[PDB]
């Protein structure tokens, strides 16, 4: 007697409830990430003592986190819905394309981050960081991250069998080689390099010196907490991509609703990252939250 009631929850109670999970987590961090990472700039716009080379990063780490926010993530959102794609070859391959220039900025802003840190604290004298040097390493790290990511732009292909947005490999090898490069480059190297140098870091962190100590180690430990949730959150779309394409897995049909679940996830994942941030600045940075909120009372 109950069949039809399980049955009501199999078909309608939970597709429309999961539905609406996920509008609505694509939808938060949408309006968050946006709203957060132009108040840092914002805050970094107001307040002179925050224009730092640090900060300077940071501005650029959230200019990315805005670009993937601003196009990608609502079109991220109508994938994973319909498993489909309805915005064009073009924009087949342009939105994927600013994917991958958005992480990588991303993780080339960090690593410079750890490496002004760690000469700054490290080895000191040794070489000089000065903001404008920290905007011309800015406008190098957009022009890497364009360049590196064009092959990537350019295995997107658009095909029909209702369009579907997808790779499109002339040998069984090169997608696994490229993928493996994709993911020692973008995630494990540089994260890796930044552990090892804020452990350095924190190891030699760790009497009027001590104002210093005092300013430096709160912006360490906000520092580390960064790139640790960064670790964090790219770390299953990261992983899955590495399962899929170099690996092979997730081919299996009988569990297709699972494996759309967990790319779901993951890729909602590397959104909440951008959202994430601004919130970090504000609980690690007195500066920064003493600015937001006086953008946020207004
Ligand atoms: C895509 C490229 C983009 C690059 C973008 C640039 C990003 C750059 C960021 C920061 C650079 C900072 C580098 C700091 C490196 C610090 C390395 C280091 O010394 O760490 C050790 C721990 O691990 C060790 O033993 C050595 C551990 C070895 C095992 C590592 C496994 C690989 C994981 C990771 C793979 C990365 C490899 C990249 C190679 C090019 C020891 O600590 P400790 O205080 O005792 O030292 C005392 C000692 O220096 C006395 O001689
Ligand atoms: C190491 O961390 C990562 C993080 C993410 C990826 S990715 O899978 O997102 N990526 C690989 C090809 C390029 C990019 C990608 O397909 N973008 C993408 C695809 C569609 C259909 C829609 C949207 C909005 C973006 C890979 C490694
Ligand atoms: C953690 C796993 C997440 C899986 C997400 C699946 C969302 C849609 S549920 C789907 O509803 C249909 C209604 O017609 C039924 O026919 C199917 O049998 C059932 O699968
Ligand atoms: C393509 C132009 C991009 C503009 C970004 C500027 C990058 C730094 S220039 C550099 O600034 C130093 C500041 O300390 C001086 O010591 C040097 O003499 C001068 O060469
Ligand atoms: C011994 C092996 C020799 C292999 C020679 C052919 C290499 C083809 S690279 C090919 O270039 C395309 C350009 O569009 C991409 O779309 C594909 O994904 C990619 O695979």
């Amino acid at each position: 007697e109950d069949e039809f009631l399980r049955y009501l929850w199999r078909d309608y109670l939970y597709p429309k409830q999961y539905a609406w999970v996920l509008i609505a987590a694509y939808v938060a961090v949408f309006v968050v990430a946006l709203v957060g990472n132009t108040l840092v700039c914002l805050a970094v716009w107001r307040n002179h003592h925050m224009r730092t080379v640090t900060n300077y990063f940071l501005v650029n780490l959230s200019l990315a986190d805005v670009l993937a926010t601003a196009i990608c993530l609502p079109a991220s959102l109508l994938v994973d819905i319909t498993e489909s794609w309805l915005f064009g070859h073009a924009l087949c391959k342009v939105i994927p394309y600013l994917q991958a220039v958005s992480v990588s900025v991303a993780v080339l802003t960090l690593s410079f981050i750890a490496l002004d840190r760690w000469y700054a604290i490290c080895h000191p004298l040794l070489f000089k960081s000065t903001a404008r040097r920290a905007l011309g390493s800015i406008l190098g790290i957009w022009a890497v991250s364009l360049a590196i990511m064009v092959p990537q732009a350019a295995v997107m292909e658009c095909s029909s069998v209702f369009s579907v947005c997808d790779e499109r490999w002339a040998d069984d090898l090169a997608p696994k080689i490229y993928h493996s490069c994709f993911f020692i480059v973008t995630y494990l190297a540089p994260l890796g390099l930044m552990a090892m140098a804020y452990f350095q870091i924190f190891r030699k962190l760790w009497s009027a010196e001590v104002k210093q100590m005092r300013a430096r180690r709160k912006t360490a430990k906000m520092l580390m907490v960064v790139v640790l949730v960064f670790a964090l959150c790219y770390l299953p779309i990261s992983v899955l991509n590495v399962l899929k394409r170099v690996f092979g897995m997730f081919r299996q049909a009988s569990d297709r609703e699972a494996v759309y679940a967990a790319f779901t996830f993951s890729h909602w994942l590397v959104y909440a990252n951008s959202a994430a941030n601004p919130i970090i600045y504000n609980f690690l940075s007195g500066k920064f939250r003493e600015q937001f909120k006086a953008a946020f009372s207004w």
